[PDB]
DNA sequence: CGTGATATATAGTGC
DNA sequence: GCACTATATATCACG
């Protein structure tokens, strides 16, 4: 895919993600991913606060 | 997992990475991560260009 | 033409 | 206190 980046933001590190994306995933902005290791990889999961 | 706030990075919003998790997997700032679609989540994997 | 992306700074709070 | 969290701005590069 496309061959973006990871920058610092502030002091920390943050995964850029595409808008784009974002609006195919149906989720927003303050949206809590759930960060779970798997297979030693990120699992980026939206959970949804209903 | 751990749950973070998908804030807003100027007018993109980006998947906050916590230091702590840098370190877990070994990874930096300004690396190559290949965001993957699987299970409807966001696959965050770290591939070096090494 | 508009907003999505990049760079950057800061005050504050919980870990 | 430091990592972490929340917020705001200028400017471009891409759609």
């Amino acid at each position: 895919g496309i061959h973006s980046s990871v920058k610092r933001w502030g002091n920390s590190p943050a995964v850029r993600i595409p808008a784009t994306l974002m609006q195919a995933l149906n989720l927003n902005i303050d949206d809590e991913v759930k960060i779970d290791l798997v297979d030693g990889k990120l699992i980026i999961e939206p959970v949804r606060k209903e």
